[PDB]
C-alpha cells in the first residue's frame, strides 16, 4: 500500500508545438475562464509554452521543445546563438521545476495532437509509477466505452528529455487524428474529457477515495521503424493501405506494411506480431519513424490513498 | 460541332504549396517514371512548381505561390523585399508560358491536397469551355462510382492569378482529406487515377475521337464564411460536428455553422441552401474561410473534336 501526499501544484501545458491546435484552444480559453479545469485545493494552472510558434502556427522555432529538457542543455550557459526553443526551454525549467527537485512542479500535463488514427491516448513515463497508473486506470474506467489507451515509453536509455519531464508527476495527454493546423470539435471535446476525468482524480485522490489496487493495459515502446528511402535520402514508397489508420490492431510478419509506387509490397517480417502506434504522423518523417513498435503487457499498481 | 487543335504541349505541376504531399511525390516518381503518363504524341512533362518550399515541407516561403502569377506579378521587376515566389513564378512562366501567348503550354494540371473532407475535386476555370467540360465528364465517368465534384470559378480574383493559369487550358487537380505533411496510400492512388483518365481523353481526343454532347453537376463558388473571431481576432469558435468532413452535403438554414467552447450554436439560417466547400481546410484559416459556400447547377458542353 503506497501513501503519497495531497497533489498542490498543477500546470497543464498546450501549444508546445505550435501547430496541434488542440491543446492551445483549451489553454487559451482557461486562462481566460478557469471554471473548466477549476477544482478546490489545487492550483490549476493553464500555460502556453511557445507562443512564437503557436502565433505564427507552426510546430517550433529552431528545434523540437520536446527534446531539449535533458538537465545537459538546462545547465547551458546563455548567448546570443542560443536556439530559441532553449531560450524557452530554461525558463520553463526555472518557473515549473526545475527538473527533478522539491521545488519542482506536482504535475504537468503537456497537451499534444496527432495526425495518426490512435484516438485517446495517456503517456506514462514510469511503469513504477503507481500514482499515475491509478489516474491512468481511473480514467480509462470513466471514460469507458471510450477506449483511452496507454502508451509507455520508459526504457531510461531514451526516456529523458521532454518539456513535462520536469514535473513531479508527469502526464502526456495525446489526442488525435487531427492535421496539424485544424480544430476539430469532436478531438476538442475528448481531451477536455480526459483531463476532466484526470483533474477529478487528483482531488478525489485528495479528499481520501482511497482507490483499491489495480492494473492497466499499456502498450510499450520497443522500437521506431523508419521509411525505406532511397539512396537519396526521400522516401520510396507509402503506408499500406490495410496498415493507414490500423494504430493499435496487432501486426503478422506476413502482413502488408509499406507499399511502393509500383506496387510493391513489403510485409512486416520478423518473428512476432506487434502492435503498431503513431502511424504515419507528419512529424516523424524527419525524425525517420513511419511508425514505433509496441509491446503489449500489463502493469499492476498498489492501493494508493493520501496521508 | 465544336472543333479543336490538337493538343500537344502537357505539364503536371506537383508542389505548389510545399506540403501538398501527393503531388510533390507522383510528380518525382512521373519525372522517373514516366509511362503512367506517357500517351504517344505528347510531350507530357511533370514538374515540381516550388521546390524551396518542398524542401522544408512547408506552403511557401514568402506569400502564397498560387496567387501570384497575374499580370502585375509576372512582369513586375525584382526588388529587395519582393516576395520569392514572385520570382519564381516569372521563371515557372518562362518555362511553360509566356501566360496569355500562342506559345502557353496547352494543359498543365496543378495537383493540390486538401485535409478538407471533398473527395476527389476538379477546379474548372472556364464556364463555357466545352474542351474542359468533356474532359471532366470523361474523368467522372471513369473514376464512378467514386464520387468526382466539381469546384466552378466566376469571379476572376481568385483565378486570375493561379499557377494553372499559364496554360492554354488550366486544370486544378484536387485531393482530400489529407493532413499536410502527410502521405497515404489511397490519396495517391485516387489522384494518380483521375490523371490516367484526363491524358487518356487527351490522346484519344486528338486522335480525332468525336466526343457527342455532355452535361456535369458543378458548384460554383459564392461566398466564404470566416470563423467567428472575438475583438483580440482570435478564433471564437469552431466547425460544427454536423458540419466537420462533411463537404458537398447541402445545408439548410436551420443546421448548425459554428460551436463555440461553451456550447454556442451559430447555424446557418441566411435565407437559403448551399453546399459548403472547403470545410476546415488547413491552409485557409489564414485567408478566414472556415469554408467557402457554392451554389449548383449543371453545364451542358456540345460535341467536339480535334481538327
Ligand atoms: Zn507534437
Ligand atoms: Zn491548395
Amino acid at each position: 500500500c503506497v501513501a503519497e501526499e495531497p497533489i498542490k501544484k498543477i500546470a497543464i501545458f498546450g501549444g508546445t508545438h505550435g501547430n496541434e491546435l488542440t491543446g492551445v484552444f483549451l489553454v487559451t480559453h482557461w486562462l481566460k475562464n478557469g471554471a473548466e479545469v477549476h477544482r478546490a485545493g489545487l492550483e490549476v494552472k493553464p500555460f502556453i509554452t511557445n507562443p512564437r510558434a503557436v502565433e505564427k502556427c507552426t510546430r517550433y522555432i529552431d528545434c523540437d521543445l520536446n527534446r531539449v529538457f535533458d538537465l545537459e542543455n538546462l545547465s547551458k550557459e546563455m548567448s546570443e546563438d542560443l536556439p530559441y526553443e532553449v531560450r524557452r526551454a530554461q525558463e520553463i525549467n526555472h518557473l515549473f521545476g526545475p527538473k527533478n527537485s522539491d521545488d519542482a512542479y506536482d504535475v504537468v500535463f503537456d497537451l499534444h495532437n496527432t495526425t495518426s488514427n490512435m484516438g485517446c491516448t495517456l503517456i506514462l513515463g514510469d511503469s513504477g509509477n503507481d500514482f499515475l497508473i491509478q489516474m491512468f486506470h481511473y480514467i480509462k474506467t470513466c471514460m469507458a466505452p471510450l477506449p483511452c489507451s496507454v502508451y509507455l515509453i520508459e526504457h531510461p536509455s531514451l526516456k529523458y528529455a521532454t518539456t513535462r519531464s520536469i514535473a513531479k508527476y508527469p502526464v502526456g495527454i495525446e489526442v488525435g487524428p487531427q492535421p496539424h493546423g485544424v480544430l476539430r470539435a469532436d478531438i476538442l471535446d475528448q481531451m477536455r474529457r480526459m483531463l476532466k476525468h484526470a483533474l477529478d482524480f487528483i482531488q478525489r485522490f485528495n479528499e481520501g477515495k482511497e482507490f483499491p489496487p489495480c492494473a492497466i493495459d499499456v502498450y510499450k515502446i520497443m522500437e521506431k521503424v523508419d521509411y525505406p528511402r532511397n539512396e537519396s535520402g526521400d522516401v520510396a514508397a507509402v503506408i499500406h493501405p490495410n496498415l493507414q489508420d490500423q494504430d493499435w490492431k496487432p501486426l503478422h510478419p506476413g502482413d502488408p506494411v509499406f507499399v511502393s509506387l509500383d506496387g510493391k509490397v513489403i510485409p512486416l517480417g520478423g518473428d512476432c506480431t506487434v502492435y503498431p502506434v503513431f502511424v504515419n504522423e507528419a512529424a516523424y518523417y524527419e525524425k525517420k519513424e513511419a511508425f514505433a513498435k509496441t509491446t503489449k503487457l500489463t502493469l499492476n499498481a498498489k492501493s494508493i490513498r493520501s496521508t
